[PDB]
């Protein structure tokens, strides 16, 4: 990435011509001129935020964020870039709005145990950053190793439902690796160019690794896209339990990290901070794998997804999850999943009977 | 890449465990400790030289250099790393040896017009760096654009045998591009991980481009692996003429660049400097495409290649070229090509007749 202030702003300004990303829509020659000479306490500059957006012009059909933060201070130092990108990507969320965090699983009160004939598996995942180290697109091997070191020691101390074991990618045996492959716990070097272009793939697999509890119901990936990626999963429909395991496991790693002088990066405005702006706030994606045989063929599938504020992705089973991140707490996001997936299983149980279905007005369930 | 001097040398030292590259053989904890705090006038550090070697452990069968220079001063500033790597890769070439350059095509005197029934095409290529800008793994868009700017204006002024036209990759029409594809003049974004890991692919295709004369006998690629890549080619066997066009065209771009305050990077010890250490000296690769029907099946093909000091690669036609770069001048390298390919066509004309063949002792032809 890197700039050179001996050069004129216009000589260094990126050619964002046929680019279709949140970064390219916001950058103007002035914004670059104004912020091109700044940098974070760690040496992270604007050229470094926008690099992956200069390299990846993408496709007109879909918009990527096109930029990353290498620090907790990148969001502040370069707020004039990030601010409008955050308001756009996250539905008008202003520079002056606040993000409420809610990990009291007891507040899911009104959320349940979804139909096993339709919900194959239930799952909640989030991403965390650790205060004190820079984010993956910038962190040094020393920083990476410290994050891995701190995490492994926290995880190794966990006990009971949370007792588990760590699996470094570097010295992984074929047996240890095939297991993880058919356990769905494995990750490898990023092939995505949006990921590769921000420089977060350097030194692979130094300090990267995989941790999971003995029950294989709780998983943590270390040093991949963000310092930590945590997941609570289950076969079936007990979303309450998946969220509760998730919440309790998170609070146990969080206090160990607090005590060591390294809490999860978090601020009243952005909630939990992570490397990609589209993940700010909760970093959460709670979802299910549902059999929507008829509903998915229905003309109003897309619209019903939108009004329930959920979204889907491949796997006639779909991976449906909440679509919000900033502006709403985790209890409210996993609440919308329980609600709209309950509704959709009802709708599917009607079409099975040749009956017509009824949508709800927007933003509920 | 990047380091952090607040960290202990051992916390930042790379895990070069099962790596098989020239860099990994030379780095020791002390060498890193000693040089990790240095940097070139441009900000280029050791983490930046060795990065592509930390990322690419490679294959035990073949050795890669595993490091790059982002400056003319990287070779000096980090001489303790580069020095032994250069002596190893280039056959004992000491820190105190000198490189003689020889672009007097008249000195090819004793070199000719190779057999057209066996030599399909003749070709000489080299790489150049332009003094004043950093090398591709580090250069900014501003620097890249300046190199492109300076080159295009030099090339555009050339006339006669050398009149030509420039083709930017950025605004290339499909017609302009298919032509170049079936003209064998086209290049695109690097897929090699050794290339991608040193950061030289940033901003693609900003400031990259393709230039060729009207005769399609002279070609220059701008801002790809090195600032410039120049090639003189021809169908057939007139190696004298391919070298002469090559030498004359090079001297014409060289004087234009001298006059502007930007000569080709060159020093009495390393000859022409380029981003990869394996290319130092001449950066030259003169070669031919030869029909070696019987000789290539011969048990002593590999050995005869070695004693002639040539090497081959795919395309029963082979692409045979000189194997040396540092320690020998260009006239001596293209001389070894004319000589050994003349010898090999003779050998092939014997096997065609059921006769036995005779090798020469090492380092000649």
């Amino acid at each position: 990435n890197k700039y050179k202030l001996n050069y004129k702003s216009e000589e260094e300004y990126p050619d964002l011509s046929k680019h279709n990303n949140h970064m390219a829509k916001v950058l103007t020659p002035d914004l670059y001129k104004k912020l091109r000479d700044k940098e974070t306490p760690s040496g992270f500059t604007l050229d470094d935020v926008i690099q992956t957006g200069v390299d990846n012009p993408g496709h007109p059909f879909i918009m990527t964020v096109g930029c990353v933060a290498g620090d907790e201070e990148s969001y502040t130092v370069f707020k004039d870039l990030f601010d409008p990108i955050i308001q756009d990507r996250h539905g008008g969320f202003k520079p002056t709005d606040k993000h409420k965090t809610d990990l009291n699983h007891e507040n899911l009160k009104g959320g349940d145990d979804l139909d096993p004939h339709y919900v194959l598996s239930s799952r909640v995942r989030t991403g965390r950053s650790i205060k004190g180290y820079t984010l993956p697109p910038h962190c040094s091997r020393g920083e990476r190793r410290a994050v891995e070191k701190l995490s492994v020691e926290a995880l190794n101390s966990l006990t009971g439902e949370f007792k588990g074991k760590y699996y470094p990618l570097k010295s992984m045996t074929e047996q240890e690796q095939q297991q993880l492959i058919d356990d769905h716990f494995l990750f490898d070097k990023p092939v995505s160019p949006l990921l590769l272009a921000s420089g977060m793939a350097r030194d692979w697999p130094d300090a990267r690794g995989i941790w999971h509890n003995d029950n294989k119901s709780f998983l943590v990936w270390v040093n991949e896209e963000d310092h930590l990626r945590v997941i609570s999963m289950e076969k079936g429909g007990n979303m309450k339990e998946v969220f509760r395991r998730f919440c309790v496991g998170l609070q146990k790693i969080e206090e160990i990290f607090k005590k060591a002088g390294h809490p999860f990066m978090w601020n009243e405005h952005l909630g939990y901070v992570l490397t990609c702006p589209s993940n700010l706030g909760t970093g959460l994606r709670g979802g299910v794998h549902v059999k929507l045989a008829h509903l998915s063929k229905h003309p109003k599938f897309e619209e019903i997804l939108t009004r329930l504020r959920l979204q889907k992705r491949g796997t006639s089973v779909f991976d449906i999850s909440n679509a919000d991140r900033l502006g709403s707490s985790e209890v409210e996001q996993v609440q919308l999943v329980v609600d709209g997936v309950k509704l959709m299983v009802e709708m599917e149980k009607k079409l099975e009977k040749g009956q017509s279905i009824d949508d709800m007005i927007p933003a509920q369930k």
